[PDB]
């Protein structure tokens, strides 16, 4: 009850077994008399105004007092909190390829967190887009391993305020959370949890390197997927939890597992026979917290009485909460809200000046016509048109209020600033110069659920959200204020009803009018020469109409070119708040872009998959009926200047006399890099190495290192790279990330693209 | 001769042991046969007579040759020979002794021209549609690709189950692609295999394991790579489970240039002898098509890298072979007159005619088939593939591609094309007017250059065609002007097989365009219209025909979806034509099924109906999960009423619950409610309702072509046993586990369509 050594936490002598159901968190709420009551440890999804009331009750109407720990999901900024700084999702926090802003978003979120009473988020993400389909490619950092990888580890120091495994969190700091631990993200057909063949090699080739490093980095605690990987959920494996995390890598930290996965594993995919069983084997594989399964309670008990469990299983489980708990300082700070620091921190000036400064580079300018920028004064009338011009709930995307895991902020985030692309273009960064707003299309409409109005509950089945009807009216208004303007901004996108858990989607396009939209808007461009520029708004890469991008046919013309298709092209994936400010920027010349993609855009679904480590091997490099060039590829984006590369040179760091290059070495490099326009921009620097040679199949390339490089008009800068030999590895059957003696490639350029690529090579012995 | 075991003979010089090799042949003999070759593939007819006599007349030590070549759905590239249906097209009859007689009469015609072997039948499972060899297959089920190619297999070698006296009148088969080769990245050809132990065993190996036990002469390596480890160095394939737990005896040939592509394209292997070393270490027999690894393997020894008394070992089993087959005494050479007697004799075309009857898959009755003959008096016959009769027969048949010596194709006296089958209609004159009404590809150059394949040129890229909007205009006054309404759409040889995957599905062309218009002319005239399918593989149709797709969609075989009635032909073969018109015409009844599922989009892959369990949800946000059409769909000209399944014995527990080794007998009541005769095929599938290891719902596990008269009722019997009730666990272990099981039998894998039973496994 004092400050004595945290070892005399075995003072667990008194606990009950009905009391060592510490390892549940359970979904608030609210009835928290009756689920402090019930001796949970954990909840979650707490309403801001009973974060209050969650350690009184426990102070007040328990018998022991053991401290609550309270996470909730914070995904890209304090989602679910009114008011909060709503930052840029993940996906489009990766086009940035800025780990310091993604940090200061990390950090600028756990200031707003931490004076709430939450002493913990399920963030970030760790799953790699490597199918297009899947609902939650918003929520990762793209499609590349190591991206994902500087990312997260930049906002798990951002979450964590630099603390460490084992270390005092700061008062200004939350817990992080790596999930979803592990191959959630490539699963059969891009669906939600469906089946994982991800074998120990796959897993360790593509899924586990992030989570690798987060974890030696010391990120908080570990949440364990939804799916079943080659026949066993996440929540039983071992090779997973013992033979890596807590084995390989020596994890200290607490462990979650996601929404309901012991009984998912009973009722959903008929894996265990009953919860005894899976409660059972859950606690053998070593799980610790068991999140929102009731039945675990009774599953577990029952378990012990019966022999089936050994109790002290329980017991180690429930020292290990407890040790984060006392690691933490909850039993003497509960950590409290702060109503002051409340008042005074969230929604800041100076967090939204971060989030502005991070949209600013995650907007990705694909394709530039030659019209861009827009200059404000030459034009006298501006048609903003698209469904997604104006739709501010939207433009935050998913995870974020309402867009449905919660239900204390019906209308979402304040609308009072948020910033769409109408506010900011430009009837915001211009002066009276007309900015006229058509709706041009629907994106989907709300039919009855065809199963009935009502859940056998007597609760109404919500409407679907279906391909919305193709509106001639709002085309021909979008059509009538296009021709009377000087310049066309269409934006599209999708809605919070097609991403997310359970909405994946298998087109990849654009659901109602969008198209024909599009197809109407690009015809009055041609035919009148005023200039277009589409800015997508998505929460994942979408399939744009051919009058976009251009005919997929078995040849196909190279969809960033300049003469490619009709318009420019922007991609903003879910932009946050500043959103509408940022494209505005960038659209007016105010800001230039500075994003590059984090994941490749299919041309169609059958394309799949995309991503630009593709293995060696195939027998051709076309479908009779597709090219298999994407759309585009990663690491692809624009400025409004240009860049001259010099040639990249190995500079040193070989130890053999040779040779050349050792294991332990590292591969010292520089190329120049020159702009040769007549404007400042930031060119991102991408490094890839290959293996020209491997014993076991493998990519003939992969992202090493990128840099941000700023530079003046006519300026030169030496961009030096340094790549350890122990990062230029393959994986063999049997999951071992090794060396390999031979020759490599290094490629240092402007996208993945070979053709943006320059290349030397050096041997390893 | 009158030796039995002294006779493998190692005077070989010093290795001439590169009896290993196996090379293209055409049309060098001589240099191939003194390059001491063990034997030779794509021979052409003319030159079959003169291999074995420059065997016996130009080398040291006069070993015979085995021959081989693809006949892959017939004798593929022989002019004038039976072509039956494709694989696939095969499968849709669900007839096993059918295919059998299909392979007895193809090893009959191979049997006589000098070629002992054919790289046949296909066990790869159709499992992503994108494939391009999808046509080659027997469709996305392990069990029914088990029971074509077991059956398939025992037509060709005479029923030797080797083994081995090989028949005069019979020839080696092949099981490939062995394994994992249909399963690849994006669907591309031999990408990235990501198929781990336990999901080979699950999905890949059983039907290979069958013909493997059953004694299939051959098996060949496939292309790819399997999680990082090609084929042709796959000991966990090749020594645990082939040679080792299976205890195959029968002689391997890699694909064609593995060892080379595990070089140059695969980048696994550092050189030619660091990669002939490895395939000989790792237990091959013969290698098909790699030039480079005679000088591969030479050095490889004499750099003692590689064991001599490995090819030794190698030789020896191929000389075994050789011997078992008589070649020493009897080289088999082409035969002129049972050439003439057998080689597309009569009884072989009505074998074509009775397997392919059975080989097209009514989809979707709108009402209005079958015709009326004397009641018709005009008919339009329209689509680029109404008589197209190269690209009706499909790939791997001379003109595919693979071969050269037969530019023409196959004769066009011997094919029966959709148009040609107004033959038997109405009989003489009701009019059957042809329209074009689209093109399907244009041919462009290949990028970049028509050469160096060496020399000769490189065949041209198919390009989608442009829509003509004059041959869809003539099409539909032709269709304005007639009683009925023949769509024939499909792909081209162009758009299938190796190199050839596609992402779209789509018919490519004018082709959905015309079908727009076809199927708007019969809406606004109400005459009746049908689709007929001539694809190697399922394809996405326009909405006009299988209504629109979305979250949610009408289901597509229903009368009143879309417009008109659809059929499906996969690769009919020579006398597809005219079963086809028999049953547009009610003269056959349909009684096609299908072996593969059809997606309504390819972002809707895998659509196999043995889907895994554990999916959040059961839609896209954007589209059905529900499939055009699924496995075991097709319909018939009657109608029929199923029973209750019930278990009726087998049992040997002392409870009543099932033991290991017991057998399940179940039956279920069939009756023809229609007014006219009909054949049902009855599926039967298995579920283990709880697994330790996440698995699928259900499995297909017995199926059976029942005929009934109108009103005719029969007990339909099952037997199944308890070990083919089977998971795989992590360890690539094939288990029974006790627990409770569904059986489900009826007329598809819709559970819709399935009456259920249950039972139970202990001990
Ligand atoms: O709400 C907490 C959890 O809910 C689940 O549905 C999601 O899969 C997790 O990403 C999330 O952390
Ligand atoms: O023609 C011989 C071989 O050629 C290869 O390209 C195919 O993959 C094989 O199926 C075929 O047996």
């Amino acid at each position: 009850a004092g400050e004595r050594i945290a070892d005399l936490l075995s003072r667990m002598t008194l606990e009950e077994k009905v009391g060592q159901m510490m390892q549940l968190d359970a979904r608030g709420g609210d009835l928290e008399d009756l689920i402090v009551n019930k001796h949970v440890g954990s909840i979650l999804h707490t309403s801001p105004e009973d974060l209050s009331r969650a350690a009184k009750t426990v102070n007040e109407k328990t018998r022991l007092g053991i401290p609550l720990i309270i996470g909730d999901d914070c995904i890209h900024g304090y989602s679910f909190w009114p008011g909060a700084t709503i930052f840029p999702s993940q996906l489009g926090m990766a086009v940035s390829w800025d780990p310091d802003k993604v940090k200061a978003a990390g950090r600028a979120t756990a200031e707003e967190v931490s004076c709430t009473g939450v002493h913990w988020t399920f963030s970030p993400v760790l799953c790699i887009a490597r199918d297009t389909r899947w609902g939650r490619v918003d929520e990762t950092f793209g499609e590349d391993p190591m991206l994902i990888g500087e990312l997260a580890s930049a906002m798990v120091k951002g979450y964590q305020g630099g603390a460490k495994a084992g270390e005092a969190l700061p008062k200004n700091a939350i817990l992080a959370c790596a999930k979803h631990f592990a191959g959630y993200s490539e699963t059969q057909g891009g669906r939600d949890a469906s089946e994982a063949d991800l074998s120990h090699r796959k897993l360790e080739s593509w899924f586990l390197p992030p989570f690798e490093r987060v974890a030696k980095e010391g990120c908080g605690t570990f949440m364990l997927g939804y799916e079943s990987i080659e026949g066993v959920p996440v929540t039983f494996n071992k090779w997973l939890l013992t033979d890596k995390l807590r084995g390989a890598w020596k994890y200290n930290g607490t462990l979650i597992t996601d929404w309901d996965n012991i009984g998912r594993s009973v009722w959903e995919q008929h894996v265990k026979p009953d919860y005894v069983h899976a409660a059972a084997d859950a606690v053998k594989a070593g799980n610790d917290l068991v999140m929102t399964t009731p039945q675990f309670y009774e599953g577990a008990i029952e378990a012990v009485k019966t022999g089936l469990l050994d109790e002290s299983l329980i017991d180690d489980a429930v020292s290990r909460i407890l040790a984060l708990k006392f690691r933490l300082g909850l039993f003497e700070d509960p950590r409290l809200p702060d109503a002051e620091r409340i008042k005074a921190v969230i929604g800041s000036a100076e967090h939204q000046q971060i989030n502005l400064e991070l949209v600013r580079e995650s907007i990705a300018l694909l394709r530039n016509d030659g019209a861009l920028p827009f200059a404000a004064n030459k034009v006298k009338r501006i048609a903003v048109v698209g469904p997604l011009a104006d739709d501010a709930q939207n433009q935050l995307g998913d995870w974020t209020g309402n867009s449905g895991q919660v239900s204390w902020m019906p209308d979402g985030q304040p609308r009072d600033m948020i910033t769409t692309v109408l506010d900011g273009l430009t009837q915001l960064t211009a002066d009276d110069c007309e900015v006229v707003y058509s709706r041009g299309a629907n994106v989907i409409d709300l039919v009855p659920d065809p199963a009935g109005e009502f859940y056998p509950d007597g609760q109404p089945r919500p409407k679907i959200g279906v391909s919305a009807a193709v509106d001639q009216a709002l085309i021909d208004e979008a059509v009538a204020n296009a021709r009377q303007s000087d310049l066309i901004v269409a934006v599209v996108g999708d809605v919070v009803q097609l991403v997310g858990e359970t909405c994946s989607t298998a087109t990849l396009e654009l659901l109602g009018g969008q198209n024909a939209l599009l197809d109407a808007l690009a015809a009055v461009s041609r035919e009148t020469g005023k200039p277009m520029v589409t800015v997508l708004i998505s929460s994942k890469p979408q399939v744009l109409p051919a009058s976009i991008v251009g005919e997929y046919g078995v040849f196909a013309k190279r969809v960033s070119d300049p003469e490619t298709g009709t318009g420019s092209i922007l991609w903003a994936p879910n932009p946050g708040m500043r959103g509408g400010q940022a494209i505005a920027e960038i659209i007016l010349g105010l800001t230039n872009p500075s994003g590059r993609l984090p994941i490749t855009f299919p041309r169609h679904a059958g394309q799949l998959p995309v991503y630009y480590n593709q293995i060696r091997g195939q027998h051709g490099d076309r479908y009779a009926d597709l090219t298999q060039d994407p759309a585009f590829a990663f690491g692809e984006g624009l400025s409004y200047t240009t860049f001259a590369y010099g040639e990249p040179t190995i500079v040193g760091g070989a130890s053999n006399a040779d040779g050349t290059f050792a294991e332990t070495d590292t591969v010292h490099a520089e190329i120049t890099l020159t702009n040769t326009g007549e404007r400042a921009g930031v060119e991102i620097v991408q490094a890839y190495i290959g293996d020209i040679v491997t014993s076991y199949s493998w990519t003939d390339r992969e992202l090493k290192a990128f840099q941000r490089v700023a530079l003046e008009p006519g300026e030169t800068k030496t961009v030096a790279f340094e790549i350890p030999v122990a990062n230029c590895t393959i994986v063999d059957p049997d999951a071992n990330r090794i060396v390999e003696p031979g020759e490599f490639e290094l490629l240092i350029g402007h996208s993945s693209r070979r053709e943006d690529l320059k290349r030397t090579t050096f041997t390893v012995a």
